[PDB]
Parts: structure tokens; sequence; C-alpha cells
């Protein structure tokens, strides 16, 4: 079975394709991401790119004895090997999860190989910029990130509450890190009760897991007493609890079996512009493929000990690209399929957040027309697809003879069953997402600031009356293995 | 080493693995063999599932011993390029240039007409060109057996040195008889009018089995030169080497003499058949944009006279017809629009993609690259310059020069990021388009008046000149990722 890192990538060498290994040396700074954009970052990255393998960067230029892994999520296909599901069931299986969590558990630091070594930052000979190698995605970076840190909270009022996410952070001095917080999340919450008395949070930040983990997290999740609840999902995904083990240096616990684990802790009332040392104007590449913006108030997070397992294994993304699109796309997807499915039952097929709206901003639903009343329905799909998902800005209606995932076939239901002053909705004015840059005034005269955007939806299934009409060429049912057994 | 037949084609995607396989096991020609195929390589609007691949070669044909059937050959762009020594961004200037520059067709004797290895007679009483050719099938309801490719040669009745070649469909009703539909305008159907009104049916020759430079070639516009079969002047100029032609051995027309398969027939004057007589299924075959056509009811029949083949003779057609009808219409579609938009606005547009949803013809995608403030506004401009060049498009997006225009996920992106509704969609209702598309009609909106008129609409994904420097794509880092994994390039 999976429980860690390691041993997915054991299953992932079982089908080959999907990982690889390389010994030639490479820069962390810019050097590495330049080079997995053209094997496997995907997404919204500018071509030249593809979806490949999950690839191990074991001579890492300046960081003997350190192994860096990317693209482990940058694929939708190997998603849903690693939990053991149809590529397009996958984010109902995980959806399923989500409704039976299987509660962490806490064990001793016998049984937690993320401890095997230890460094804490007192020791005079400790940089955080020599212990691990952060990268970069651009030259034009704030500087080294870490853009998998799976982030553990608790309310320093009441320990009972926490909360479990995912942040990048940006290594500053030899024991700082800059991280962003949400407004609104319970995390940002508990920080802001340490800092108005003047007292740090401590928190772990957890890199290298169970991909089942970095998926089950970005879920949103009950909560119960003590709970962390976001590791539910892969407790039910393994039907094995996620073992849990204290810090070593901080009031806060840690993922027992991850790769490398930073300990530190909100530092009360400091900030800091997040390109202070490399001066750029930005931070890193966002998901709509778009550079993003230096913020200059960030809050530091101080390491007081940094533990490992032995060669251990940094793993970050690149891109974002197609793995910003899997861990955001799946949540997305999930949120719709519950909410069209308990509207309007049997009526959703599937649903695909699309990986050219990095999975936020584009939305596929696949309906399906059983009845006469059923037309005018895929409107209603629609909106309640906008009104769960307040981030999406367009959204593309097909029917269940087109695949949702095939963008060609997409673009086939937009030139065959579509009439542009017939089936195009715009819906002016509604609040969208602040990294569009096509979301502001300077782009259009309804827009009253950023972040706002005229929503779209794209009617392109066809009318109830006319479905005899629409019927594809229908090809005989047959087996092609015989024929060609090598493609199959 | 040279290309000058279909054979000597398939050799040189037998060096490029993954363009060319073969199958001993056997298959049905009705339906089966379509069936096969689109899971393998038909691609284009094809139903899900299917892709493009290698092209195919089913040596075991049930109840078709000894022949062997050919699809596929020009479903890719790049095995198209391949094929003519280009890449594939590039496929549509390469033709567009060679047919500036065509080299005319030769005629030589049979001796040199590898076409006319095997002569089969219809005059002959237990003749059948069902027992000849195994014509497949490619979906259960169509109205009988196709040939999807023949080039079919032709001459004016009146002044044989007005020639006319083209690419038409024709469906097998009988041992001695084949229905072809023909396009009004064109000049094999004007030469058609001026022998059926004298009461003289006319010679045609249908060429199938082709260099794939004859049959990318034949699709574009070609000149009129006397005695010229200007289409394939396309093709020797691709080669370098001039098509040769062979004097027909039953009919008044000349042949393809490199070619597999030829059949000799006429054109009778008077008749009419309707295509599904024989299955009445009410259609006739898969169209490009995806969907079962009607039968036609009143058709030219042709009256074979002579079926002509080399030894083991391939039969050449395509199942879809997918990616294959994609590059035959496509490359047409790009080139005329790119020469049109050069002309009006030089330097101005990048490339252009007949984008193989659209079947090579209802969906148009421009790159331009807006070089200075001026050029603001002009990407409207190279919309309507497509729409007024190919009428039967329906849709067209605008993107800039960062954006793949063959990437259908970066198509999508730059209609995800770079568009407002609001702002950068252009509806035009009321353009006549084309009859294939079902939407096309008076049922699916008010404001068309009839079957093949649509209301046509422009995408601009491009950003506006204005805002350039607060679009530019994340810029990673020029490497060369060859060391780090070999096996991978």
């Amino acid at each position: 079975p999976i429980n860690d890192l390691r041993s997915a990538i054991a299953l992932l060498q079982r089908h080959p394709g999907h990982y690889i290994e390389t010994d030639h040396p490479v820069d962390p700074n810019a050097e590495l991401a330049g080079v997995y954009r053209h094997i496997g970052a995907g997404g919204t990255v500018k071509r030249p790119t593809r979806t490949g393998p999950a690839m191990m960067f074991n001579s890492v230029k300046g960081y003997p004895g350190s192994r860096i892994l990317v693209g482990m999520h940058a694929s939708r296909e190997r998603a849903a090997l690693l939990l053991g599901c149809v590529p397009s069931k996958l984010a109902q299986h995980v959806g399923q999860a989500v409704k039976n969590p299987v509660a962490p558990v806490v064990v001793p630091a016998s049984q937690a190989p993320c401890q095997e070594q230890v460094f804490y930052a007192d020791d005079p000979d400790f940089d955080l910029r020599k212990l691990l190698p952060a990268p970069t995605n651009t030259p034009i970076d704030a500087g080294p990130f870490f853009c998998l840190g799976l982030v553990l909270a608790s309310d320093p009022e009441d320990t009972s509450l926490t909360d479990v996410t995912i942040h990048r952070l940006c290594v500053q001095e030899r024991d700082e890190l800059s991280m962003f917080l949400a407004a609104g999340r319970h995390i940002e919450v508990f920080r802001k009760k340490a800092e108005a008395a003047g007292k740090p949070l401590p928190v772990t930040i957890n890199m290298g897991l169970d991909p089942a983990i970095y998926i089950g997290a970005c879920f949103e999740a009950p909560t119960t007493p003590f709970g962390y609840n976001e590791l539910g999902v892969a407790g039910a995904l393994r039907q094995q609890p996620v073992e849990l083990v204290q810090g070593v240096a901080v009031k806060e616990k840690a993922i027992a079996r991850a790769e490398i684990i930073i300990e530190g802790e909100l530092l009360p009332g400091v900030r800091v512009r997040e390109d202070q040392h490399t001066n750029t104007g930005h931070a890193m590449p966002e998901f709509p493929g778009y550079c993003g913006e230096a913020n200059p108030s960030l809050p530091v997070i101080k390491v007081k000990a940094v533990t490992m397992r032995n060669h251990a294994i940094l793993q970050t993304l690149v891109g974002p690209g197609e793995e910003h699109t899997t861990l955001a796309g799946l949540p997305t997807e999930a949120s719709i399929r519950n909410a069209v499915e308990e509207a309007i039952p049997g009526f959703l097929q599937n649903v695909y957040a699309h990986t050219a709206g990095g999975g936020k901003f584009l939305g596929i639903l696949q309906v399906k027309k059983r009845q006469p009343s059923d037309e005018g329905r895929q409107g209603q799909a629609a909106l309640i697809a906008l009104a769960t998902y307040s981030e999406l800005k367009n959204i593309i209606l097909v029917d269940e003879d087109v695949d949702i995932f095939d963008s060609d076939d997409i673009l086939w239901a937009m030139t065959t069953r579509m009439q542009g002053d017939v089936s195009i909705t715009t819906l002016p004015g509604i609040r969208g997402h602040q990294l569009d840059p096509s979301q502001s005034p300077d782009y259009s005269t309804s827009i009253r600031g950023n972040g706002i955007s005229c929503k779209t939806i794209f009617d392109c299934t066809v009318p109830w009356a006319l479905k005899a009409r629409f019927e594809r060429a229908p090809f005989m049912e047959v087996d092609p293995t015989p024929w060609a057994p090598e493609l199959f």
C-alpha cells in the first residue's frame, strides 16, 4: 500500500512513463523549472510544454546529497493512478472520501520517519539557504520558493481548533521565511489572535507527502475536537489514518511520514517585502499563467528547527501548470457536482475544471436532457456552478456525447452546436478573481474594480426538440486490440 | 528514395516509426473496418474515443483475399508535413509556395503506366465491381459501399483543351454502376451539362491510390492552360518531377499513370438515382462536421467501362472523414486566408489554423502580432478578411503570437484570461455558411432565414495594445532539456 511519498513513487515505477530520474546536474535557480517546462509542467505554462512524468533531480548544483522532485501531481492520469480510480471519476472518488473521513492519529516519534535527522536553528552554523535547495520558477521571482508546504496550525486560545492548508513560502534569511495567509482562513484568524496579544503562532510546514494528503487537504472539511480534519480525506482514501507526531521545537504537530518538516512560528508585529533581496517587483508565476506581483507586506516565519528523514526528498512544483490544476480543480469539480446533483438529480453527467483556467476560471459541464422538461435546465446548472464557485469565469455546457476532457471536442461543440446570438449569455459586474488580468476597468467599462469580470455561459447543448438531428456518426462498436495489440 | 506514388510514400513512413502499421487480422469492410480505425487514427470530428495515429494497411479483408485496404494516409498534420519535407506549422506555406510555381504533367505510354498492369473490361458478362474492389462502408447506416478518395479527371466534351481534376466520393450501386455527386459551378459539372444536352455521355477516369502530394495539391485553386490538368502542377512542383499521365484504355480521358486503381466510366445522360436506393437508410455518409449526411435524391450515374489496377493493388480511402478531411480541406483554407491577409496587412498575420474541430472549414484560428499602436483594430480586419475569403467559415478566434494555435488547451486559455464576453465577442447574423452545419437552421435561431445560413462570431482574444505590458506570460529560462532526459528527445 501507499502511506508516504516514497511508496507512491514505487507504484509509479510499476507504470512506465509516470516517473523518471536524472543525474545530470541542475541549478535550482531557474534552471530546474526551465527544464521541467519542456517535460511535464503543462497547464497554463507557455508552450512548448506537455504533461509528462514526475521528475527527480538527483544532482543539485550547490546542494550535495539533496534531491528535488517536481510534477508529482502534474497529471490527472497520474493522480487517479495514485488513488486507484478512473481519471474521469477522480473527483467523484475523492468526494466520496470527503463524506466518510478517517480521523488522523498521534503516534510516537519512533514511528515518525520525518525526525530521523534534526537541525535546530540556534546552532550558529545553521542556514536554511544551505540546508534546503528551494527552487525558483523564473529568473524574476522574489526569491527561492517552497510551493508545497502543508501548513498545520492551531488556535492559540483553544488548541482543539486546527487548520490544514497548503501555502507557498519565500526564503528570506538564514532562519526566516515569508508566508502569505489568505484573509478569512482559520490560520490567519489564529495569527491575528496571537499578534493581538503580542505572541507568536507556532506552525509546521510539512513537505514531501502522500499525494492523498495534498489532494485531500484542498477540500473543505467539517470540524471536530482536535480535528486536523482535512487529513481525514487521505485517511479515507487509504483506509489508514494519517499519523501525526509532536513537533521537536514548536507547540504544534507534524506529519509523521513526511520527507521534510520546517518548524517555526509566525512572528508578531513584523512585515517584510516579498522581493526585498531581488527587487524584481514580482513574486512568482500564478496559476493563470502570468507573473504575480510581489506582496509588499508579508508576515515572517521564524524557523526554530528543520527535521527530515535520511536522504530527504524535497518536493515542490513548477508552473504551477497542471500541478495546480489537479490540486485546485478536483475540489472545484466536487463542489459543483454536489450542488447540481442536489438540485437536479441525475442531470449532470460530469464536470471538468479545465486546465486552461488552472482548474478555477473555466468550468465545463456535461449534461444529459432525458425529458422535455430538461430543456432550460442546462442554464440552471450553469447558474448553480457559478453560485457554488464564485471564482469561476466562463461556463461551457455540452451533452453526454462530448468528451469534456478533449479540448478539440469542446471546440467542436462550440462550432456545430452553437449560435452566437442565441447560445451566449453574458453576466457583467460579477466578482471573480484578482489574478485574471483582463478583470480590469482598463479592459471593460462595465468593470468597476480589479477582480470584477463579465461572466459568460456558452450553451453548446442541443435544444431538446432537435436532438434527433444532432446524432454523431455512429461507428460500429469493436475492440481494436487484435488489429494493433501494441497500441493497447 | 524520391516519392512518385503511394508505395514510395509508404516506404518513407516506414523509416519514421509511428506513422504506418499493418495488420493481418481479418477485418470486415462492412462497418467493422471503419470501427477499428476510429479508435486508432480517424481523429477529427469523429465521436470519442478517437485520436490521430498511424496510417493503416489492412492486409486481410474478409471475403477479399488478395485485397488490401489503406486508410489514414492524410489523417495527421505531422504525417502530411513529413510526406512533403517541411515542418507542420509551415505546411500551408510550403504548399502555397509550390502552387505558385507548378510543374506541368506529362503523358507517357502504357509502358510506363503501372496503373495498367491489370485491366478488367466491363463488357465481360461475369464482370462485377463488388467482386473486384472491397469498397468499405463507414457506418452500418451508410447508403452503400463508398470510395472516398477518387481523383476524377475530365475534359470539356467540346473543347478538350479544357480540363478539370477534382476529388469526389462514389457509392457502389450495381455491378457496373456508381453514383457520384458533383458540385454545381465547377468545370466538370459544366462539362457534364453540355454532354447531357446533346444526349451524349461524358468520359471520366477515377484515380485512386496516389502520391499524397497529388491528393493534397489537387484541393488548391489552379489556373487553366491548354491541356493543362493544372491541379496536378502542385504535386509536380512538390516533387520537382512531373506527374505522369497515361491515355485511357476504354474511355476518352487520361489517367494517373502511377496510380494504384483506375475506374474508367461515363456519366450517363438523363438517368438519375437516389444514393440509398439499395439500403433505404435515408443517409449517405458521415460528413466532415461529424454527422451522417442525408442521401441525395437525384445523383448522376457513372457507368464503368473498365477497371484498371497494378499488381496487388492497394485500395486507398478515408475513415471519419476525421483528420484526413481536415488535412485535405484545411490546408487550402489556411493558404488562401494567409495570402489575403498578407496582401492587405503585410507582416501582421503570423499563422492560421483551419481547426480540426471545424473539419478544416468551419473554425478559423488566427495568430497576429501587434507591433505598433496602429495595429490595434487590425485584428478585426484580419477576421473580416478571412470570413470574406472563405465564406464557409463560421467562427474566428484571434490570438497573439505567444499562443500555440494548434493547442486547443492554449486556445481556451486565451479565451479565459484574454477575453471579456461583453467586450470581445462580435456576432454577425444572417450570413450564409454551410448546409452541413445542423445549427444553421431556422429552428435553431429566429435570425436564420434558411438552411445553410448562420450567425458568425468573432472571438477577439488578443491583448489590447495598451495593456500588452500586463499580459506577459511567465518567462521561464530557455534551456535544452535533452541531457536531463535524452529518451524523451
